[PDB]
């Protein structure tokens, strides 16, 4: 709908009478004007919103009976005007003709007409008018129709340019929010539950990712409300801009004073919260009312002094010292407050504090005599030209803080007064002590720089001054010694076989320093010297493993001599050599880049360009300290929130553009980046966030805990996704790494035992039912099924492998005490052995033993078990009706448990040993040691775990002793009533890693050569029901472990079999790189 409303923006100097102009017309007082609705500004005070947050008409006031001079006065406000709207239109108003002789109105005229109406630089007035007194005049009524209709004409240019009228039609969901938010009743009128308010208009807008930003972007430049987008008071917190004026005008006026007493005042004048407080103590430097000195203090710019408090500096003698000079038309409004902001933080030593003074046009730093800093400005008789001067002490302290001024002078400049890059920058010498300076043009000493030549006088050749004493910093005297380039070292030719790249700074070779192979960056005549000088800066106080450092610069050529890639780019990598990209190299990748973005994250840097074209490599050996290193710090692969070309980047569009740069590392294959080919629907996919299953979609092996990290990470809200801190956390585990595959069970679905076939599948019991029920797991396919096949609950399950007679069978032990045997190759082939006098409580095999309930051991002869009703070879009273067998293990002699008893056998079946453990109660608790044996593990010692003990037991085999005790609950006791402590199984791997499963979801990994705790894997699932040794198909082994997950779920686990390995090398590597990381930062 056609919007007809526009701003009025009204300017001029403290006196001028502009608002009683206004008045006969019709920090900011603002009206409306209907005539047309214009939204009046009138600039009353010194409010430096025209600086601090600068279809708009602006009315230049000024006051005719002081003159020209008032007209220069008005070049600072016309060059602000022009800086942010040269394409506003400006009117030009003189006020108190009515006492001001015409002498004065045509020497202003003419004024105008020699340096603004016909001047570049001034923002082209549109016209001009004189008037006499704001009782009314008929200049004052020419006024009025040249406002009207300059406005008219203005808006006619931005449909010439912009392609927008005064009635110029804006989505009209917009203007219903202008007017929601003008019906706003709020006591401390800061707003957040505008999402509510969009919620009470029905729900306009709804694109809160596009046509939301939309509309915020509108109600500031329209007026009506303000977002304040690094803040923390920026996003959720839209302000009436009456009271953000108001308080903050009031509080300036109401010079250095204390943070806290000013914090005193305000909580009786507005009681904000004190959050709001450091929020708003942000704003005040923001917006140029206070500045922060040390964290008590407040600097308060405005109001300051203005003359120049008398300093005599040390040193004397021209050559002393050294002078830099800015010759300047005119200072640009709010120049001298932010300059102040930043000089502040100058220091010689950042490779006592110093007594500062201000002059509010200087800051006098002092440290010492023997390095000290001035910068202030100096005006010269018939030199209008206003003007800096820099003075600091010739040595090299002076130099480093010569360097820091004009780095922040002309840093300056380029962000915030661009236009005037005018700053013609001179230089002073002489060529005795005790004579007058001579001024020369930097531009002129590039020029010699270039020579290497002294200063030459040119009608005397005997005075001559080294470069350096004059100009410091245009030969690179302000480095660090651990950069400063060898000439003697660094060997390159500039040839064409050399040239690895280019860009807008010139081009870079590959070349060898100091033995190494490094990169050298030239300057090749690109307005060099700034853009040296920025990248020094820049490179300089980065010093992290992660990325590309320099290795030394040179202005002798204009060069940055850097480490050079050994392996190359990634993006190579990917698409040349999937056979280097192991699971154990991607992993590493991925660690290195995710420290790079911590680092330059907390360094306040956003990266912006994550891709694998950026991403180094140093070595492709999976072991190493350094391997991957982030290219260039400080297309289609863009974050869908900063895709849509209206927002701001921040470290939020970095986290997401990782993601995807670990979805891309996931899919070795890069077939995301092969989509690139097809960019029309590769960079709307990124977009749409539609990616599809890494692991379905590409034939991708799985990867669990790095795919959800993905997920995770590639979240559409900026304020869901994790942030870079979070995301190394998460990369930092060994759980990630050996993890391999979780599959989860069907609901209420229980299983007992576990048999997995070694040769790809497993075999499961199923104690949910009380009915004889098997399933079947294809880990292939992560398929299931399940059939019953008995009538008691299954208890155990064997595999009896006969390779020789090509068959295999499934032994199915159950409560009943009978024998299901059911042939792997035929499901019909399924019969039962003789039937056991109790039920059956563990199965081994060849022999299959038996184990039965009363203590009684069958053995079953190898091939024989292929009959029905077939009889054991033999059967052995170990135990009685009180006395289960629980336990066969065997690593020829077998072992076993048999209630409070280890068991013993030898080939012929005949019992070597019984071992009663009840008396190792002398120790520990007696009734863990009085309890029923679960498990038996038989190295070099016996591992024994008890029936609801926290204590393992071991024994010496040789002698028949106990030789130590293992507590589990001391363990977790160590980790800050799931921590139950009970001992569920025991593995035991022959690289010394001993497995303990527990209660609660924990796994305990012991180092069986020292009995200690390796690491505590934990927050598994909710209980550790089997653990089981096995290896794929693939041939890999691995952990099978079943849990409980109660909602009765239960699933299965695989972990890499070398997980104990894996957290001690990762450990080690993550502290090789930590100690690297303090070394660096350390040597500066
Ligand atoms: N002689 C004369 N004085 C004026 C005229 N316009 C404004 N002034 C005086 O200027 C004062 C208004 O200043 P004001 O606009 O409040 O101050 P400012 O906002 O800082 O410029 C009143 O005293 C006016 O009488 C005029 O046309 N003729
Ligand atoms: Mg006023």
């Amino acid at each position: 709908v056609p919007y007809n409303r526009m701003k009025l923006m009204i300017v001029g100097n403290t006196g001028s009478g502009k608002t009683t102009l206004l008045q006969q017309l019709m920090g900011i007082d603002v009206k409306d004007w209907p005539i047309l609705v214009l939204n009046v500004w009138d600039f009353a005070g010194r409010e430096e919103f025209y600086s601090t947050h600068p279809r708009a008409l602006y009315l230049a006031v000024y006051d005719l009976s002081k003159g020209q001079a008032e007209v220069d006065a008005m070049k600072p406000w016309l060059f602000n005007i022009k800086a942010r709207a040269s394409s506003s239109p400006v009117i030009l108003v003189g006020t108190h003709l009515d006492v001001s002789d015409e002498k004065q109105r045509k020497a202003c005229m003419s004024k105008i007409t020699k340096e603004l109406l016909n001047k570049r630089g001034f923002p082209a007035i549109r016209d001009y008018h004189f008037v006499n007194a704001t009782e009314e005049s008929d200049a004052l009524a020419k006024l009025r129709k040249t406002i009207i209709n300059e406005s008219l004409n203005f808006k006619i240019r931005d449909q010439l340019v912009v392609g927008q009228l005064i009635p110029d039609c804006y989505v009209e969901l917009e203007k219903i929010i202008l007017s929601e938010r003008k019906n706003v009743p709020i006591e401390f009128p800061v707003i957040d539950r505008k999402r509510l308010l969009q919620l009470v208009r029905e729900n306009q807008l709804q694109l809160d990712e596009n046509e939301l930003p939309h509309a915020v972007h509108f109600l500031n430049e329209s007026g009506v409300l303000l977002h304040f987008q690094a803040l923390q008071l920026s996003d959720l917190y839209f302000v009436e801009p009456k009271w953000l004026c108001k308080i903050m005008a009031q509080i300036l006026t109401v010079g250095i004073i204390s943070r806290r007493d000013v914090e005193k005042f305000l909580s009786k004048k507005r009681k904000f919260p004190k959050n709001y407080m450091s929020q708003y103590f942000k704003l005040l430097e923001k917006f140029q009312i206070a500045l922060p000195i040390g964290e008590e203090y407040l600097l308060v710019p405005s109001s300051l002094s203005d003359h120049r408090p008398v300093i005599e500096l040390p040193h004397c003698e021209n050559s002393e010292i050294i002078i830099r000079l800015y010759e300047m038309p005119y200072f640009p409004m709010g120049f001298w407050s932010r300059l102040i902001n930043r000089l502040l933080e100058i220091s010689p030593y950042m490779l006592l504090r110093p007594n500062r003074m201000y002059w509010r046009q200087g800051i006098y730093l002092n440290w010492s005599p023997e390095a000290y800093c001035l910068v202030g400005s100096e005006v010269l008789d018939n030199h209008p030209e206003s003007f800096l001067k820099i003075t600091v002490p010739s040595c090299r302290k002076g130099c480093i803080l010569l360097g820091q001024v004009v780095d922040h002078i002309d840093s300056l400049m380029e962000e915030w007064f661009p236009g005037l890059l005018l700053l013609k920058k001179w230089a002073l010498y002489s060529f005795n002590d005790g004579e007058e300076h001579q001024k020369i043009l930097l531009d002129d000493l590039m020029k010699k720089a270039e020579e290497g030549d002294l200063l030459v006088n040119p009608d005397q050749p005997r005075l001559t001054i080294p470069i350096s004493q004059i100009a410091p910093d245009l030969i690179l005297a302000d480095l660090p010694r651990n950069i400063m380039l060898n000439n003697d070292e660094l060997e390159f030719e500039q040839a064409p076989e050399f040239l690895l790249g280019d860009g807008s700074f010139g081009s870079v070779y590959r070349a060898a320093y100091e033995g190494e192979e490094v990169a050298v960056k030239i300057f090749n005549k690109h307005t060099s010297l700034r853009l040296l000088r920025q990248e020094l800066v820049v490179l300089c106080h980065l010093h992290h493993p992660s990325l590309i450092s320099l290795l030394a610069a040179g202005i002798r050529p204009r060069m940055l001599v850097m480490e050079l890639a050994s392996k190359g780019s990634l993006d190579r990598l990917l698409q040349q050599d999937k056979a280097s990209l192991t699971r154990t190299l991607q992993h590493r990748i991925a660690l290195h880049v995710a420290d790079g973005l911590r680092y330059l994250h907390s360094a306040m840097i956003i990266y912006r360009d994550l891709k694998p074209h950026n991403v180094l490599l140093f070595t492709l050996y999976p072991n190493a300290a350094i391997i991957a290193k982030i290219a260039d710090y400080g297309p289609g692969f863009r974050a869908p929130e900063v895709a849509r070309g209206n927002v701001i980047y921040n470290q939020q569009a970095d986290v997401y553009s990782f993601g995807l740069l670990l979805y891309d590392i996931l899919t070795t294959g890069g077939r995301i980046v092969e989509g690139l080919k097809f960019p029309n629907e590769f960079d709307e996919l990124e977009i749409q966030g539609k990616l599809p299953d890494p692991v379905k979609e590409y034939g991708c092996a799985p990867w669990p805990m790095v795919e959800k990290l993905i997920k995770q990470c590639l979240k559409e809200n900026p304020q869901e996704r994790p942030t870079s801190a979070q995301v190394f956390d998460i990369l930092n585990s060994a759980e990630l790494v050996c993890l391999t595959r979780r599959i989860l069970l069907p609901k209420n679905v229980i299983v007992e035992c576990m048999v997995a076939t070694h040769h790809a599948s497993i075999w499961l019991g199923c104690g949910h039912t009380d009915r004889g029920q098997l399933s079947f797991l294809d880990l292939n396919t992560e398929g299931y099924t399940s059939e019953e096949v008995a009538d008691s609950r299954i208890l155990c399950l064997a595999l009896v492998h006969l390779p020789v007679e090509k068959e295999s069978w499934i032994v199915s032990g159950t409560q009943s005490g009978t024998l299901l045997v059911i042939n792997t190759e035929d499901g019909k082939k399924r019969h039962t052995l003789e039937k056991m006098t109790d039920s059956v409580t563990c199965l081994y095999c060849n022999f299959l033993l038996v184990g039965t309930a009363d203590g009684k051991l069958a053995i079953f002869e190898d091939k024989t078990v292929k009959l029905k009703g077939a009889a054991p070879l033999k059967i052995l009273n170990i135990g009685n009706v009180s006395t289960p067998l629980m336990c066969l293990s065997e690593s020829n002699v077998m072992w076993g448990g048999c209630g409070t008893k280890i068991f013993s056998f030898s080939n012929d079946f005949t019992i070597q040993k019984l071992i009663e453990t009840r008396t190792s109660q002398l120790f520990s608790y007696a009734a863990f040691s009085d309890s029923n044996i679960i498990t038996v593990v038989v190295d070099t010692a016996l591992y024994i775990a008890k029936q609801n003990s926290p204590v393992v037991e071991v024994w010496d085999k040789k002698t028949e002793k106990l030789c130590g005790l293992i507590d589990c609950v001391h363990f977790l006791r160590e980790v800050m009533m799931s921590y139950s402590g009970r001992v569920k199984t025991l593995c035991l791997q022959k690289n010394t890693a001993l497995w303990i499963g527990t209660g609660g979801g924990h796994i305990l990994l012991l180092d069986l050569s020292t009995r200690r705790l390796i690491r505590v894997i934990y927050n598994f699932c909710n209980s550790v029901r089997v653990m089981m040794t096995a290896q794929l198909g693939s041939l890999k082994n691995v952990m099978l472990v079943l849990g409980y997950n109660r909602e009765i779920q239960s699933c299965l686990t695989v972990w890499d079999i070398n997980l104990p390995h894996e957290v001690q090398n990762l450990e080690k590597h993550i502290e090789v790189r930590k100690e690297l990381a303090e070394k660096m930062r350390r040597t500066s």
